[PDB]
């Protein structure tokens, strides 16, 4: 039995990553659903105006052409697959101070029709004044996150919900969190007449 | 010894080209036992409630398909190989703060029972407040250990031991060990209803005095 | 079905452009490269080692005959987006860094029919830089050349669409304020060869925010 | 003639181009480390951080040619990617090491291999007295990760650390350094492990 | 005629690289000598907490190997080109006493010449072992650093410089250091593993604070 469901699963990887995607484009877009969990505020520099975050993002969004009929692969649902064998989206923070450092396995789940999830832990340094953290209201900072290269009409973003998901947060951070938004908003670029989208994570913090 | 060569070499190319492994599936499910060996807390700081922390992962998992028969292979019973040409188990810390930094070579041992060795030491800043580390009672934190992408239908997980190795610990580390252990627990996160399976590591320490 | 053939006719342009056919330019076939720098932080500023970090990105655009084709003989695709390592595209350093540059942004570019290529790099920086006087009403001036390292004027020519970096995202709340910046095409000569070699030279004043 | 000495070469590596050693075919290892400085000691951490090199040899059967056969050519530079080397590991670092030079081996026609990788290793030590007289005294062991002592056996040709090289203005002076092979066995195993013990005695200069 | 100096160009290439088998590095009966120059355009940091400098500068590198040789004639009067590092043979010039490992600078490209002659000249951040006991005083401090082969002997590399001057035309005029003089000159070593002599540039800079 064993034997033939490992086969059914290198048979539908086969079929699915030897048979045939470009990125999205005008005439074929893409819905990026996101998410943010936000795990620390590690350490504010108010000797720079940086500000370091540890937090993981879902990632969701689907393809036609990763679909199958789970009668055809012995009633394989989804799988586990490396990111680097399935096209991801470029999903980037705008104000950045370092390159993200990534905390968890580049691995993503695809399921049978064609959906597929990805959930990467990130250590984050970008541009944020704590002047205020250690006051009664805290400081406020806001980082935006969304596609470098692909505009509005190519990768659209969308949130489940406006509020950012505290359930994780560190008990023990040196920073307690306020209140965390995420929200879907509109810009444009000079180079570009295009819109592009946004996610802007938006955190109010102080000091424990 | 020319034959011994040609035996090994002859055994890893029907083991790695004449025969198809995927991952664990909630159809043919892993379970991986980990044990953790806690040599030095090297640095714990307050102003950041970062942790630093060397250990060494002993992982060990089972697989059909890199069984062999020794006496088809002249005797050979285990092997040395790349952690690269076999699958290995994603075991992630929960509350890292930067990647684990790697420390020994990326090679396992596979013995012809299809059972895999791995142990991988890894340099880990995580999460902890070390409030209490200059008191005699110390400071206690603890780290998840887990599989990032399978649910427990898919990689479960054991321990061989309640209590961490400390047989290695620095013996004039910066911190002392009260207490260290290592737990099974189950988890569920937002994204799905499945459960996901850790082994939490809960260490105790002080100041040596 | 539609999306099906759109999809369809972007791999097979991609195939034709990348699997069945440049080796940079030369002094027969040059090329021009426009640069403009959008300048988002002065991170810090160290008067120990007189370095100073900026993060900023970079808007690239060359164009190649060899990227060029008919919308028409592709279901009407006007442009793509492409792995920066599909392509050629230009190595500009720049000249007086004390770090490897960080990439922040990912490594993709903007391909258009008319063969036309956009890359717009987000990039950490150290430089060499005396930040002396930041603390004063005056401030600090400092200034850093972007180039090929390895093309001379007669093989990459670089252009500015205006002298003015654009400051239109710089942080609000850095703790540096720009006083001006600006961005110069220049013409210099190395050591090793008789070649004038183009710059753009990026000049910054600064301050502490007061 | 130079073109067909290249051929001969290219021939060579070509012919020639193990999977490592084992109980039934095992390999001796020569150890030898040649200290350059010990750069810092950091009492907030008990990390100190030293640079050096560390010869490596060893002889593989499965490496010989005869010279006369290929030109005359006695022995050859390769990329250590290129064959194998043995996974000697401190076992004690903080930080995984850095290399400090190219990652290239010499191969002579009797199956013998050299390297000598230059390396900047952080590792556990308390340098508590580094600032009298008697100075700090730390050791790091250096051995293979994944085998035993019936894979590989370590050699060493002296107990004395090469301080030929070490850096005359370091922040740090050398009183005594010394590289001892030790052989043991743990709870977990019936097998004998191998490592090379070094011990080094500093102080301020 | 832009068509045809590309398609040239990839065939001069494909015959150099892609029809021929990656030289094998040089030997006692095919030696190469590299000729070596440094140019310094920064000393960043003196710590003297733990006796190391950075230093900022590229090193203009060059040799001539046979096989890299073609007839312009044959090849649409191409005289020379630019490549990857990648692509062709390059030599492993080592610091014998850096601390850290070298930070890259520049683009690995390379200038290959139809004589076979090869420039390559990579820009790097090194920190090396130097006491920088006196940098405040006016006779200032003194460090040296040799570089060359790790692995190659005489027999194999030789070096040369063509002057023993450092090229300080681009040294930072506002860096907290100032050199007062840097020397690059030939050496033979002997190191513990071998009996051959090895060949190294050994680089002697003089500096004190600004
Ligand atoms: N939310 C969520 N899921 C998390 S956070 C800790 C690990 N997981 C499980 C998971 C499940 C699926 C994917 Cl693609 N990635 C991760
Ligand atoms: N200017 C500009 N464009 C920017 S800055 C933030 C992301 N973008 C959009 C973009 C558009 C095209 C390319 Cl090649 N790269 C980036
Ligand atoms: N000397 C010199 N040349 C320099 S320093 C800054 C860039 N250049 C031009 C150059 C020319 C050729 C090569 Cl191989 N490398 C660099
Ligand atoms: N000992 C020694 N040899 C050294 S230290 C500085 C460079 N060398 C020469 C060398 C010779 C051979 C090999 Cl494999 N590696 C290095
Ligand atoms: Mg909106
Ligand atoms: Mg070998």
């Amino acid at each position: 039995d064993k034997l033939h469901s490992q086969a059914n699963l290198m048979r539908l990887k086969s079929d699915l990553f030897n048979r045939s995607y470009p990125g999205p484009t005008k005439d074929d877009p893409l819905t990026v659903t996101l998410g943010f969990t936000l795990q620390d505020i590690v350490k504010a520099d108010s000797s720079t105006n940086e500000v370091d975050l540890v937090y993981y993002e879902q990632q969701r969004w689907k393809l036609n052409s990763l679909m199958w009929d789970p009668n055809e692969y012995g009633n394989i649902t989804d799988f586990r697959t490396s990111a680097a064998d399935i096209w991801t989206p470029d999903i980037t923070a705008y104000s950045s101070t370092r390159p993200v450092q990534v905390l968890s396995p580049q691995i993503a789940v695809v399921t049978h029709d064609g959906s597929v999830m990805f959930i990467p832990a990130q250590r984050l340094s970008f541009m944020c004044d704590p002047t205020g953290v250690d006051s009664e209201e805290g400081a406020t900072c806001a980082v935006k996150f969304g596609s470098w290269v692909y505009s509005g009409f190519e990768i659209d973003l969308k949130t489940d919900t406006d509020q950012v998901d505290l359930s994780s947060y560190y008990a023990s951070s040196k920073y307690e969190i306020l209140s965390a938004t995420q929200t879907r908003q509109v810009q444009h670029y000079s180079c570009c007449p295009e819109p592009y989208i946004d996610v802007n994570l938006v955190v109010k913090f102080r000091e424990r």
